[PDB]
């Protein structure tokens, strides 16, 4: 589990929203594993805007984070999960890493801020969605 908290929004895996997501939602896409609703309160993370491929991630799975290089995102064949059938993803970045189910949301940090989310792994893969396109989660 985990979210970005940027401005009035909240970044959560769309397969772990809640219904409270679904009732104040700002904007969600299956094909990217994202879907952001809306908050209260304002939030202290702060998005980067970049081309790392150098940065940390949190895995809930270890209570640890990890230094990890990382691709580009990509449209990257996905295996089956429980929350969708094999599939393409888009826009997702891969690193070697340790991954399991409940290790989605965890962040991916650069030096310049929050760079992605926890979505898939395995295998000693970790695949995080990225967020650094989204521009509008500056604002508003
Ligand atoms: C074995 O069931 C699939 C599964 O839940 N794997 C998985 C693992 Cl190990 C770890 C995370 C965080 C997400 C994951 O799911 C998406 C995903 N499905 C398949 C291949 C890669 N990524
Ligand atoms: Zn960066």
């Amino acid at each position: 589990s985990g979210a970005i908290y940027v401005g009035n929004y909240r970044v959560v895996n769309r397969h772990l929203a809640t219904h409270n997501d679904w009732a104040n939602l700002v904007w969600e896409d299956s094909s990217r594993d994202l879907l952001v609703s809306s908050t209260t309160a304002q939030g202290c993370d702060t998005i980067a805007r970049c081309d790392c491929q150098t940065g940390v991630y949190y895995c809930s799975s270890r209570r640890k984070h990890y230094p990890v290089s990382f691709s580009k995102p990509s449209l990257i064949f996905v295996e089956a999960s429980e929350y969708y059938p094999a599939r393409y993803q888009s826009h997702l970045m891969l690193a070697v890493g340790h991954s399991e189910p409940g290790d989605c949301g965890g962040i991916l940090r650069c030096q310049h801020g929050v760079v992605g989310i926890v979505s898939t792994g395995g295998n000693g893969l970790v695949g995080f969605a990225d967020v650094r396109d989204l521009l509008w989660l500056d604002e508003e």
